[PDB]
């Protein structure tokens, strides 16, 4: 049975106006800005951007990849598909 989200988990993350996007739950570094309550820091592969999202917008990658893991015309998306498949836990800073 599933647990709550934790840093390192792999997802597709949904933002209004954007396709379900390859992403991870990030950690928060000592001294760094924390998310709002009930929100997680989401690192988007390919764009390397961060947004704060709740579980309603987070789809676990294993379950969802057959639906959402297909190329897309949007900037960064296909690089993001490579990252989540090939090195999802690397530093992209």
């Amino acid at each position: 049975m599933p647990h709550a989200f934790k840093p390192g988990d792999l997802v597709f993350a949904k933002m209004k106006g954007y396709p379900h996007w390859p992403a991870r739950i990030d950690d928060i570094a000592d001294g760094a800005v924390k998310p709002p309550p009930n929100k997680y820091p989401i690192f988007f592969f390919g764009t390397h951007e961060t947004a704060f999202l709740g579980p309603k917008d987070l789809f676990p990658y294993d379950k969802s990849k057959d639906k959402y893991g297909k190329p897309n015309k949007r900037k960064g998306f296909n690089e993001g598909l490579w990252e989540i498949q090939n090195n999802p836990h690397a530093s992209y800073s």
